[PDB]
């Protein structure tokens, strides 16, 4: 809970003011989830109280600096009658280092369909990620061994360091360390930033190479979500990924997010590059 | 042949400035402006980076009557990937934005999921075929025709093979031009499938929320190429689209996603 404690503070932003925000860093480059997670929370303070986010579009354009603040500017694109948008920019040392536009709607009932929660194994008879990555040895970029503000539990572990030729899916049960506020929007940013793990790694499954090993560069080009439906962080979630191509050094996967009755949450899709040097 | 050069040469932008041109329309249909935002970004980028990628966002119906202006601001030039935003203007309002990144042809890692199992091209009926049973600029055959103003229940999936009616020119931008126009047919109407209401039915308000696409791939428009498209989702007043794009010989291509609004009045 300390862990997802000062996590959940890092994504409640400083007010500069009326769409200006300032955000810490977890100082462990900055990761592409904290981001996203703040540029999500900067965005949604601009914009009518009932409207909550239905989806975003981002590019990462540089790494961002762990040490430094990051600067969230907002700019009000349009508020029509039922939707509004907003472009956030991440800044830092004057220049951008992240862009993301966001669309925001009034809730409404209308038509429902989803398709089918994959099959697989409850996350109760699966180890945790921090459990398997003991054995493992390591760089010293240990986001795999302290307490994790998000409880990752794999179907199938990848062994950042070891790659094995594998199909170009994977399923990851996710869950808050801790009782979460009630209050959907802080669920959402919760959520993209969890979004951004176990995601770009699984365009290296078919090519067998691990995600952490000397020599490969992996970087995120754009991250982009939808908010399906309304969830709950701290019960078990399923991100179902997959990679339906590697090409150009480039490599992208898309993913789906199910609450544990099996309800369509949220959709996801990213390219990276992919470069072994 | 006649359809197809007019499209061609309405995506040929009327250049303003540097950054800055006009284009006219054919309300807009989707994919001109889309198609027409690609052809702005890539004239202030380097020679041989080429798109990738874009992202964007329908703000307002574009007025069909009148031409478009695309501002295009530099966002980053770096080693390999550059970056543009294109800004849609009509009636001195932004009716869209686009944002879409550029990279160097390399050689890297290969893997694809797998084509869908249908029809091939060469059996199917065009859907002017259909018509009788004026030419479109893209002939489309699908695998199942659908009638935009009688709806049934059917299955959240549509396939369909399409092709540039004319001999295109080899020029891989104008081929990455037309199907970015292209991707935007036969598309969010397939969100509508499992609740037996055709778009065009009255009380049906569905309009383009957001499109994106990925150019995994080199291809050409002037040979069958098949869209496999998906409704993943639908609520709240939304629907959700996933477009997959393969050759006639099962190469992936292309991918797309839209959202997009689909409300009974
Ligand atoms: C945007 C991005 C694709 C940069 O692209 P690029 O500058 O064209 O980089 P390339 O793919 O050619 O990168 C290769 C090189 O760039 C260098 N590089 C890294 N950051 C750089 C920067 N800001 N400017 C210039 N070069 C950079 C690398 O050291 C690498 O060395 P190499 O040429 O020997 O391989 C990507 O690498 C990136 O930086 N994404 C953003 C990072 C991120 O996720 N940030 C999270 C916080 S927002
Ligand atoms: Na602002």
């Amino acid at each position: 809970s300390q862990a997802l404690e000062k996590l959940l503070d890092l994504l409640d932003l400083e007010k500069i003011e009326e769409g200006i925000f300032r955000g810490q860093s977890e100082d462990l480059q900055v990761f592409g989830g904290q981001v996203v997670g703040q540029a999500i929370y900067a965005a949604k303070q601009t914009v009518p109280a009932e409207r909550t986010v239905h989806s975003f579009h981002s590019y990462f354009l540089r790494p961002g600096d762990s040490s430094k603040p990051i600067i969230y500017d907002v700019e009000t694109l349009r508020d029509g009658n039922s939707f509004s948008a907003r472009r956030v920019s991440a800044i830092q040392n004057g220049k951008p280092i992240f862009y993301m536009t966001a669309s925001f709607q009034s809730q409404e009932e209308g038509f429902e369909h989803q398709n089918t929660m994959p099959d697989v194994p409850p996350p109760e008879g699966l180890m945790s990620e921090t459990d398997i990555a003991r054995q493992f040895p390591e760089k010293v970029r240990e986001k795999f061994i302290g307490p994790q503000p998000i409880e990752m539990r794999p179907v199938k572990f990848h062994n950042p360091l070891q790659g094995s030729v594998e199909e170009p899916n994977r399923y990851v049960w996710f869950r808050a360390n801790g009782k979460m506020p009630d209050d959907l929007r802080v669920h959402q940013y919760l959520l993209g930033y969890a979004s951004d793990f176990n995601f770009l790694p699984t365009a290296l499954q078919p090519h067998g190479i691990g995600f952490l090993e000397p020599g490969m560069q992996i970087a995120t080009i754009d991250h982009s979500m939808w908010f399906h439906r309304p969830f709950r962080l701290d019960d078990w979630l399923l991100y179902a990924v997959e990679s339906t191509s590697a090409s150009g050094a480039r490599g992208f996967v898309r993913g789906q997010i199910y609450n544990r009755e099996g309800v369509l949450v949220a959709s996801t899709v990213q390219e990276g590059v992919i470069r072994l040097h």
